[PDB]
């Protein structure tokens, strides 16, 4: 239902490049509709390749784990590498529709060596401090996934950077509070709100 053969053909090409295992860990609230929707989406996504595993934990049954991953917004899924460690990559909401690009890229960067990158960028990425990036998106926003994938790639490389995709349409009170008028919007820690499309260099500069 979620993925047509047209898209499975595309994603099969990318998931052939996976050299390492990857775990998608959902924190499932059984009484919320969006959680069960996310489970359905992730179940079908995980069946696209053997190296992708879906693990399910019920919300409010593992407080130690929820602390460790910083599980606040719902619905929620986090990415773990082959060793079982938290990559810093999180999705708050369902990355369906056009955000499938973000989940695919995140899984690729965690499940492989990644694309070859300029050494100047590589050393700038490793040089960053402790950071928490929130990338606000809508499911129909065409320029959003590229910004999510750039931020979430930094998180995959640097162990202290964390990158959370947030479907802002699911959190209307946060939209008014932080004044998220356009999208993609990007919030680093608390502090700095950055609207519009951005490059890897610009994102690293705002994270410096």
């Amino acid at each position: 239902q979620w993925f047509p053969e047209s898209m499975r053909q595309q994603l099969s090409g990318i998931f052939a490049k996976l050299t390492k295992k990857v775990t998608l860990l959902q924190f499932l609230d059984a009484s919320d509709e969006k959680s069960l929707e996310l489970q359905s989406f992730l179940t079908e996504f995980a069946s696209l390749d053997q190296k992708i595993t879906l693990e399910t934990i019920l919300k409010d049954t593992e407080p130690a784990k929820e602390l460790l991953y910083g599980i606040e917004k719902m619905p929620s899924v986090v990415l773990l590498d082959a060793a079982g460690n938290y990559t810093g990559i999180k999705f708050s909401g369902i990355p369906s529709g056009h955000e499938v690009n973000s989940l695919v890229l995140a899984v690729y960067n965690v499940g492989s060596e990644g694309q070859p990158l300029e050494a100047s960028l590589q050393k700038n990425i490793l040089a960053l401090p402790k950071r928490k990036i929130e990338i606000f998106v809508s499911l129909t926003c065409h320029f959003c996934p590229d910004v999510v994938a750039a931020a979430q790639r930094i998180a995959s490389i640097n162990p202290h950077v964390e990158a959370e995709m947030v479907d802002i349409s699911l959190f209307p009170e946060l939209k008014k509070e932080k004044k998220i008028m356009s999208v993609p919007a990007m919030l680093i820690d608390g502090e700095q709100m950055i609207f519009g499309s951005k490059t890897m260099t610009e994102i690293i500069e705002a994270l410096a």
